[PDB]
């Protein structure tokens, strides 16, 4: 719900520029339930848009130079819905540099533009987040007691930077380790980090589909004392099996929410959530993205369902995610991964008390190095202009 009234029909997309910014993760990410080592290396595709002689910056995907050629000249006021929402056709490619621009021009943070009546203007935005960096980093260790320590120490690194909530990767038995040994190792790791997290610490687990329903039940029973907040993708989403699991957790009065949605989602996932089998929805912050999320969040709140936008692989989305919490009431967490992108200043954001602090600086509050971006655009990227 952007405000198209302040927008003039004079304002025109004048130049689109593309660059892939690169970085490192603070600590290398290992394997998950289904695939191998993730690594330390990170990249982000960013577009730089010029309207009315002012530059916007932001994430951009599925945009080839020929996509850009076509959009040049167009009125900014044209790419928007009647209700003040970027048209679908431009959503992935330009939604982020466009929104950034809007804030830059208006001298306002994007979250103020998209504001709900649940939050108020002048009041700071501080959003809960969680540490998502706990991968299968123990697979070189035969000694279960060693593995726990390594995982606890990784968690302490996050605790030291202000993280108080932890998503722990599970499903070691699915592919990478013998099923039983792996499964046991999954439990001992979660038990291990749960100490290191303390009692107020929220623990999430994510199996990246490496379980079935009896494995999940076996795992959850071995964690009934752990402050388990949610359980993410125990197996690919199936209503019947989740209907069996909610009722199972109900019997035992064990309060774990069920989260799902990332990747190639079941096209009936939402409906399954409205029939009460999935509590938390996890579509990616880049794809389908911000504008979709804004539309989706609303429906989700009407149903008293929860919004947890997936984010991993793209640092930029962490910061975007935070802004979205202003447009959705039942927003859950910012999926935080500690990454440093060259040319991408995020120091205006702060991590404290298991919470992310969103700056009042215009747009998405990220300061990009105009120069190195211009250096990268020229070196390996591209430009389209009049
Ligand atoms: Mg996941
Ligand atoms: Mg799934």
């Amino acid at each position: 719900s952007l405000n198209i009234t302040g927008i003039q029909s004079d304002w025109k997309v004048e130049k689109i520029e593309f660059a892939k910014l690169t970085g490192e993760r603070a600590r290398s990410a290992g394997a998950n339930g289904r695939i191998g080592v993730h690594g330390k290396s990170c990249t982000v595709d960013i577009a730089r848009i010029t309207i009315d002689g002012q530059t916007g910056y932001g994430s951009s995907i599925h945009m080839t130079p020929e996509w850009a050629e076509d959009v040049i000249g167009r009125r900014l006021l044209d790419l928007f819905d009647d209700r003040g929402r970027l048209r679908e056709a431009y959503r992935l490619q330009l939604e982020y540099p466009v929104l950034d621009w809007l804030g830059q021009r208006q001298g306002k943070p994007v979250y103020d533009l998209v504001s709900g009546a649940h939050l108020e203007t002048g009041a700071s935005l501080v959003v809960p987040c969680y540490d998502t960096s706990l991968y299968f980093d123990d697979l070189h260790l035969a000694d279960e007691r060693a593995a726990v320590a390594l995982m606890q120490e990784e968690a302490m690194q996050g605790y030291a930077k202000g993280q108080r909530h932890f998503k722990i990767k599970v499903g070691r038995g699915g592919r990478h380790m013998p099923l039983w040994e792996g499964t046991k190792r999954d439990i001992a790791i979660v038990r291990g980090i749960s100490e290191v997290a303390g009692p107020a610490g929220k623990i999430m687990i994510d199996a990246n589909n490496a379980y079935n329903l009896n494995l999940t039940k076996e795992v959850l029973a071995a964690l009934s004392d752990v402050n388990l907040y949610w359980l993410e993708e125990a197996f690919h989403e199936d209503e019947a099996l989740y209907e069996d699991l909610k009722e199972w957790l109900g019997q035992r009065g064990q309060n774990v929410l069920i989260a799902d949605g990332e990747g190639l989602a079941s096209p009936h996932l939402i409906e399954w959530a409205t029939r009460g089998r999935v509590d938390v929805l996890q579509y990616d912050i880049i794809w389908p993205g911000f504008t979709h999320w804004m539309e989706l969040g609303e429906k989700l709140d009407a149903h008293g369902l929860r919004s947890a936008p997936h984010c991993y692989g793209n640092a930029y989305g962490i910061y975007a995610s935070g802004h979205l919490s202003a447009a959705v009431r039942n927003f859950e967490f910012v999926e935080y991964d500690d990454i440093t992108i060259e040319g991408m200043d995020v120091s205006g954001y702060r991590i404290e008390n298991g919470e992310i602090h969103v700056p009042a600086t215009p747009g998405f509050g990220i300061v990009f190095d105009d120069e190195l971006v211009t250096y990268l655009i020229n070196r390996s990227g591209w430009s389209e202009g009049h």
